[PDB]
């Protein structure tokens, strides 16, 4: 989407996959989406260094309308868990250097089931822009109609635009058309930021795995298509919670930077480790996620339940990502010619590689006729960035 | 098995898992399946405390022979990896104070190709008892028919018997029985000491829930013949690894627990967390496992991405594992009358709980008609120990 936004994949945090539809703040305060929540999460990105990291949207999911739109045909934050509405908690987020982002969806109920902004999309524009919404996440649940589907996405992208507020425009319009309707990309990225093509992520490797795999399967389709101000969407961040070990954690980092991913985080910033927080504050790892060129990578090979994947970055740089698959046994060794890489200029005549994850090493030069030897992880990622000699040499 | 041994369940560490059939000693000499290996393994299951948790079968899995037969139709330590053989290995394990397991196959090869057992039985029974072999493991590839399959395990058994020597018989027959036929519980357990039921574990939580769900699903058919002398085997702890979250290893050591499983760590002991080191050696979750009374528990109830286990134990006392399979979200609360817990008997007309995971903590006293509520974590589980208070005050 042409709005000047996303030039690099956009990252924050969103509540979803760690706090879900939570209404219960009776029995659950401290865990119920309500506006403390995320005054709390606002207050810690600034003093936990995210914000510093660069992760600066702080997003709302499904469940903060109340059950009704009000008498002028608006959506309305839900009184008693969001007594002081949008707008101050947008004010609260911008004074704290960092952008508020909300959710709707383009059918006639949101998946959770509150008010859809079907017939409402110009109200419901102007309403966020007015609030000083900087993100909407867009979902398609409950429409009756591909066509449908497809207008309201495009009625929404151009009623933000003509709000003259710069928004990030977050859609779920390809996912609904799986599995046999082929989205037609070009189209998708003129009007939308960043596009969800497959089902949720949750709290689990198997998660994880799946989307890994229906992105290679599909990459041919949906790599080249993706740039500044338009990006695959795999989905939320799901590192510092309950379901994965501390391998398949980097594994997630090391690929959705590879992925050229948008990077919200959904977990408990007041409960994180100091190890799941350095992984997903990791500096050199967020560059590449971020590289300008904003090339998204691609599975270069597989077998032996290894996996080579790859991405191309700015200064003829590369970053590589060694992927264990096999669940069983010890660390395994890896062996792959550096010529292979990087379409085959990357190490030609040398390069010099750097160990990124799962710690950080400087690996040497390695000449374009030599071999690189490493050993991963069961469920883990190696991941490298390669600089050619030319280019280091050159200022 | 009527041998005397596996009175609870044995207690050990096992090759497999984490090192499998790693050949490799010149370009990885520190992971290979070696003589050195076990050596190292021996030492740390002493001195890092595991044979004081109760750990005490060092055991060898598969690849540990020769690609051949000696000429006199026995087994070989290969002569590269195992140089001093299986005698000293033996003597330097028993040295330590603890038990020496070995893998043989009662099918022409081994899993990973190496010489079976059949037509060998009586010859190698009789090697490895004058090796000083304290445990078998006998696996159940490359059988050709299920005659013998069931003919080769109780050949081996009574092969074993034979040497005079005490040896505990681990056996893969009912798994090997199963793509054909429901197996013969009560005959497995004349025979055998403990029985893979299922699939190999891996280091996955994937395989952990398939393991759970396979036992709860057929608990009818094997809770009831495990207790000392035998018990069902559902393979390896893998905490300490590379693929569990730490609620799903607090996952697995509960249920094994809950199980009365044979607790056999395939780790190296050598680069172990001291957070998984605390866990495996858990002196309260290992009594449970422990428990003289040798009854498996099973699965009480499941509904809305909770499975609530229950075990009971000695003394009129209960543990009770609470899973949370909802993957996703946090931590979630569930609740329960105490009432249903222990056939109604548990909590009758009180009893004490006590949280022993994720972390041990004193829940108070609950009274029959009370409830109990938890917040589990997802893939995670909550183990508690019930106390009748009438055996209290007793
Ligand atoms: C509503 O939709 C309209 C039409 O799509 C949209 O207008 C577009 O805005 C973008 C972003 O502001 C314009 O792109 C800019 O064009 C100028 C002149 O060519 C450039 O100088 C800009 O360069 C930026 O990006 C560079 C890197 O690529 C940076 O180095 C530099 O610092 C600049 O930031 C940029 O390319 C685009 O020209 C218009 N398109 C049209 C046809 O008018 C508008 O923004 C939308 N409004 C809202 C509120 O969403
Ligand atoms: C080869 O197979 C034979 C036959 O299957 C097997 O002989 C059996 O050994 C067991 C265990 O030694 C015997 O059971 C014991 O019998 C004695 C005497 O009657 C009892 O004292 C024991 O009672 C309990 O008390 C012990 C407390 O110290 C416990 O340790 C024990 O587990 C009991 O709870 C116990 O029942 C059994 O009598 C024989 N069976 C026959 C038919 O002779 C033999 O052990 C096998 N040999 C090898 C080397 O494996
Ligand atoms: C996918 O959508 C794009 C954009 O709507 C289509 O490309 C446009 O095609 C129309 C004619 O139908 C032309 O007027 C425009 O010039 C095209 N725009 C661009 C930027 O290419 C494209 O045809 C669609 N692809 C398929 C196969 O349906
Ligand atoms: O309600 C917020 C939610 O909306 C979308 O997901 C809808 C449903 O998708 C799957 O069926 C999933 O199993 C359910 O949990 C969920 O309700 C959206 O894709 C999500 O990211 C989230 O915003
Ligand atoms: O070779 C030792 C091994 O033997 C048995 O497992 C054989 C194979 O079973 C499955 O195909 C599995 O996927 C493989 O990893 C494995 O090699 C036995 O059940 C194992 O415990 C182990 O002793
Ligand atoms: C919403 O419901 C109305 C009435 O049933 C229907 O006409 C409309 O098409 C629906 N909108 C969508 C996008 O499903
Ligand atoms: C082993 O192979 C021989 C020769 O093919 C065969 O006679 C025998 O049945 C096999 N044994 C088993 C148990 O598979
Ligand atoms: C199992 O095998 C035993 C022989 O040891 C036999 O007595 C028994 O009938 C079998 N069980 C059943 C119920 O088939």
């Amino acid at each position: 989407l042409d709005n000047g936004l996303a030039r690099t994949p956009t990252m924050g945090w969103l509540h979803w996959e760690r706090f879900m539809c939570n209404l219960d703040c009776q029995e659950e305060p401290d865990s119920c989406i309500s506006e403390k929540l995320f005054m709390e999460m606002a207050e810690l990105m600034v003093s936990e260094g995210w914000k510093d990291a660069g992760y600066e949207y702080l997003c709302i999911d499904d469940c903060w309308m109340a059950p009704q739109r009000d008498s002028e045909g608006r959506l309305q934050a839900d009184p008693q868990r969001f007594p002081h509405g949008i707008r101050q908690l947008a004010n609260y987020v911008h004074s704290k250097g960092l952008k508020l982002g909300i959710y709707a969806d383009v059918g006639n109920k949101t998946c959770a089931g509150f008010p859809g902004s079907f017939g409402y999309y110009d109200i419901d524009a102007q309403t966020f822009a007015d609030w000083g919404v900087d993100l909407l996440k867009f979902a398609g649940c409950y429409c009756d109609s591909l066509e449908n589907l497809a207008d309201g996405y495009k009625h929404m992208s151009l009623a933000l635009n003509r709000t003259g507020r710069s928004i990030v425009y977050s859609c779920e319009w390809p996912l609904y058309m799986w599995p046999f309707q082929k989205p037609n990309y070009t189209e998708i990225r003129q009007y939308c930021n960043h596009w969800r093509n497959f089902a949720d992520i949750d709290d689990s490797w198997k998660s994880i795995k799946s989307i890994l795999d229906w992105t290679s399967f599909n990459q041919e389709r949906i790599v080249d298509v993706a740039g500044p101000g338009g990006w695959n969407d795999p989905d939320m961040l799901v590192i510092g919670n309950f379901g994965l070990s501390w391998n398949q954690q980097v594994t997630q980092m090391a690929l959705w930077a590879i992925m050229a991913a948008p990077l919200f985080m959904s977990n408990d910033l007041r409960h994180i480790s100091p190890q799941a927080k350095a992984l997903l504050q990791d500096k050199d790892v967020i560059a590449i996620n971020q590289d300008p060129l904003g090339k998204q990578g691609y599975q270069l090979r597989q077998g032996d339940n290894f996996e080579v994947w790859e991405r191309p970055l700015s200064g003829l740089a590369w970053a590589v990502a060694m992927i264990n698959r096999q669940e069983i046994g010890g660390p395994r060794s890896y062996t792959i010619a550096v010529a292979s890489l990087g379409k085959g200029v990357a190490c030609n005549p040398a390069c010099f590689i750097t160990q990124l994850l799962p710690v950080k090493r400087k690996l040497g030069f390695y000449e374009w006729t030599s071999r690189l030897r490493s050993h991963i992880n069961p469920t883990g990622t190696v991941l490298l960035q390669l600089e050619n000699t030319m280019q280091m040499s050159l200022k």
